[PDB]
């Protein structure tokens, strides 16, 4: 095992990850073998983690594992694109808050690997991204109910995304990521492509 407290990108046995934290509090992001992660955290402010891809694609992403937040935290894909500058979540669990809160612009919903999720836009204006600070949209796909574990077809987020006019650019990294928000939790995160 791989244990970070601060923040990195880079490559862990055949798999991308990407690990950010502000200064607040600690993480403790660590990297084991195959597609798997464990977190857990502590007085943060806000932080994001995760075991993926280093080029998201329409591949179909199944994860399995624990996801343990009281308070503000998500379980979900999560990813970049560039032109347009894109941060995309597809949630399926979350603790104390459920996303993305008023900022975000509902646009219909989805069925996906037996669930339904709302589709939402919001917009990040001067704001720290995978090109510095810049303007952003960003696509939410959020389970109507929570579940940990399951298979998430991209595909079908992205063409749903699509059909109400949430463009994808070319893709950046494409995680199964932890994040929390003000809060303290764990998790325990196997990805994969392959069922």
């Amino acid at each position: 095992q791989t244990c970070l407290t601060s923040s990195q990108t880079g490559t862990n046995n055949g798999f991308y990850y990407s690990f950010w934290k502000d200064s607040p509090g600690t993480v403790n992001f660590c990297l084991q073998s195959g597609g798997r992660y464990t977190s857990n955290w502590s007085g943060i402010n806000n932080w994001v983690g995760g075991k993926g891809w280093q080029t998201g694609s329409r591949r179909n992403i199944t994860y399995s594992g624990s996801f343990n937040s009281p308070g503000n935290g998500y379980l979900a894909l999560y990813g970049w694109t560039t032109n347009p500058l894109v941060e995309y979540y597809v949630v399926d669990s979350w603790g104390s808050w459920r996303p993305p809160g008023s900022d975000g612009t509902f646009l219909g919903t989805v069925n996906s690997d037996g669930g339904t999720y709302d589709i939402y836009r919001a917009q990040r204006v001067n704001a720290p991204s995978i090109i510095g600070n810049a303007t952003f949209y960003q696509y939410w796909s959020v389970r109507q109910s929570k579940r940990v574990g399951g298979t998430i077809t991209t595909g079908n987020h992205f063409d749903a995304w699509a059909s109400v006019g949430l463009n994808l650019g070319t893709h950046n990294y494409q995680i199964m990521a932890t994040e929390g928000y003000q809060s303290s939790g764990s998790s325990d995160i196997t990805v994969s492509e392959g069922g």
